[PDB]
DNA sequence: GCCG
DNA sequence: CAGTTCG
DNA sequence: CGGCCGATACTG
């Protein structure tokens, strides 16, 4: 489908540069310009042919031009030398742009430096320990094995439990960055305080290797982010994210967890324009917001039994998971 | 960065 | 709280 | 001018 990879290749480099340096809004700007150019059909050929495209402005158009003319972007040759390092550091799970910039300011330039001299949080030490594994995707077939593993351990103590793999898996991708397992129960209450049992069952069989986010000393735990590894030879550590939700929030939870991320954001931005609000918990109407668009009035939750209801309530035609990459 |  | 993370 | 998703859910 990519009819502009010549340009949406030089821009991505610029986009990730801005992202790692912390200029998040400018990076979001570039992401959309790129997220669009790709979705095009014909290779842009005119400054006017560019502007006409949503997500592209005069500034972006100009840069697009210099490429379809200079085959290069002068900007890319003035990118700070720190960027590759910031990117290297930022790819450690648990370390964001603030930690990357700090480490760099402190003279660190490689993972070696980070390993031997950086002060690491428990999450970052886990992230560094599986640095290569966290950058690899897995065949969807393996994701299936992981979901099945969790579902089996979950239904083992309550067969009523509904378990579904979401994210890229549900969107039908060939490979998955991690496994997103959503768990809920049709009765509306049996899903309470199950984490304790599930996580222990999984730890028992040595399936879980590391925990990244798991507030277990509190019975109100909603999510778990960790590392698991199927048994046998040739197996790599994989990221596992599990959320347990009340049946009444099932649809919204499923929509959220299925993504994509940019899809969720667009849909939520849409809800806001209609005086509504969408979250992994619910779709609300009559929401009261202030001048800066901040939620200052809860409004009321709308009945959303299925994903279709959410789309319907927002005045949108339904979309199968596979059609939600953006 | 884009857009209203 | 600031940072980072999930989709 | 100023928002860009969510009153993310955790961590320390
Ligand atoms: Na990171
Ligand atoms: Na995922
Ligand atoms: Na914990």
């Amino acid at each position: 489908t990519n009819h502009n990879l010549h340009i949406t290749e030089k821009l991505e480099v610029l986009a990730k540069a801005y992202s790692v340096q912390g200029d998040k809004w400018r990076a979001l700007g570039y992401a959309k310009a790129i997220n669009a150019l790709k979705s095009f059909h014909k290779p842009v050929t005119s400054y006017q042919e560019a502007c006409s495209i949503p997500g592209i402005g005069k500034r972006m158009a100009e840069k697009i031009i210099e490429i379809l003319e200079s085959g290069h972007l002068r900007k890319l040759d003035h990118i700070s030398e720190s960027v590759p390092v910031l990117e290297l550091f930022s790819n450690i799970w648990g370390a964001g742009t603030k930690t990357a910039q700090m480490w760099y300011q402190q003279g660190f330039r490689s993972l070696e430096d980070i390993r031997s001299q950086a002060s690491l949080t428990t999450q970052q030490a886990i992230g560094l320990k599986h640095y290569s594994d966290f950058l690899e995707r897995m065949p969807r077939e393996e994701a299936t094995e992981i979901e099945q593993t969790v579902q089996k351990a979950a239904q083992a103590f309550n067969s009523g439990l509904l378990c579904v793999a979401c994210g890229s898996y549900r969107r039908g991708k060939a490979t998955c960055g991690d496994v997103d397992v959503l768990i809920t129960h049709p009765d509306g209450r049996s899903h309470r305080g199950i984490f304790s049992r599930l996580l222990d069952s999984l730890r028992q069989e040595g399936f879980l290797t590391d925990d990244l986010v798991s507030q277990e000393e509190n019975g109100q735990q909603q999510k778990y982010l960790g590392v698991c590894r199927l048994p046998g030879p040739g197996r790599r550590h994989r990221r596992l994210d599990i959320i347990v939700v009340p049946y009444s929030e099932f649809a919204c939870a499923l929509l959220y967890f299925t993504g994509s991320a940019h899809f969720n954001r667009s849909m939520r931005a849409l809800a806001k324009t209609k005086g509504m609000s969408l979250s992994e918990h619910a779709l609300s109407t009559a929401v009261v917001r202030n001048t800066h668009g901040c939620k200052v009035g809860p409004g009321r939750v709308l009945p959303t039994p299925t994903e279709k209801d959410v789309f319907r309530l927002l005045g949108l035609p339904y979309r199968e998971p596979a059609e939600r990459d953006w």
